[PDB]
């Protein structure tokens, strides 16, 4: 489909924080607006509450926790053990860690391996499990929200982000 | 749903440009990757071509044209004629202009009026028409792509973006 010079709409997914809610009466009804901190404070976006179709993320994670997860999934230079066993054992340790950032590394590495060379049976089952742990650490206590979240995270996992300002 | 302190995933939609396509052979198959210029050159994202589910945008518009349209739709300080007739006549002129930026102003103003106070019958029909012109100026020569594009533009229209770096 794509060729050099093509312009597309890219969804730069990221963490946003509700810093304020504005209530207005427009005659003669109540209207609520979210004031969002997005891009780590570089941008304020104000959006109607009823037109805010965004997946929520747990408070223990927060804006910084969520942006960190995105950074991990989008990390371009990864170091993966070449040998299956060393790699499997390391990811096993990561899934048992309780650190969402390490779970993200597993999800990232395995999604990329899947599209690149394909997964072994155990690796495929590991990916199914890691994705579910990651979503579980992030999503609000909903199955539709978890599906959307899983898609967003999977797409991020495939992306290498290079920052140059 | 939402309250202050809540963290969400915000899709910061924007223009991306395919600057390069990388071809790789991973034994022993061909794999294509897009090298995207996103955030006006602040970020490079590299994504597998087969996993790039992005709406394309016409070349006459381009990356700068597309980002401009987003800026217009997200403009927070708008000046709209209070009187219905003055407002209607101005938007009529804009829809006949051939300038996609002016069409964007109509789409923006009417989406916001709709959620705020509601539209008159003529204004509602104007919005239906403006959205279709805007999509037509942007989309590739597909009805699924136009639907997604229309949703993206509508969501942008409702958003006030404040830049503070």
């Amino acid at each position: 489909i794509f060729k050099v010079g093509d312009t597309v709409v890219y969804p730069h997914h990221g963490a946003a924080l509700v810093e304020a809610i504005e209530t207005r009466t427009i005659k003669g009804e109540q209207k609520e607006y979210l004031v969002l901190k997005v891009a780590q404070g570089d941008l304020t976006v104000r959006v109607p509450a009823e037109n805010a179709e965004y997946v929520g993320v747990r408070d223990v994670v927060g804006q910084e926790g969520l942006d960190k997860v995105f950074q991990v999934l989008r990390a371009p230079h990864t170091e993966e053990p070449t040998n299956w066993s060393r790699r499997y054992k390391a990811n096993l340790e990561k899934l048992a860690s309780g650190d969402v950032n390490k779970v993200a590394e597993v999800v990232r590495d395995l999604w990329r391996r899947d599209q690149e060379r394909g997964l072994s049976a155990g690796e495929k089952r590991m990916l199914a499990k890691a994705r579910q742990i990651l979503v579980g650490e992030l999503a609000l206590a909903d199955a539709k929200a978890e599906t959307i979240l899983d898609e967003v995270l999977a797409a991020a996992a495939l992306e290498h982000h290079h920052h140059h300002h």
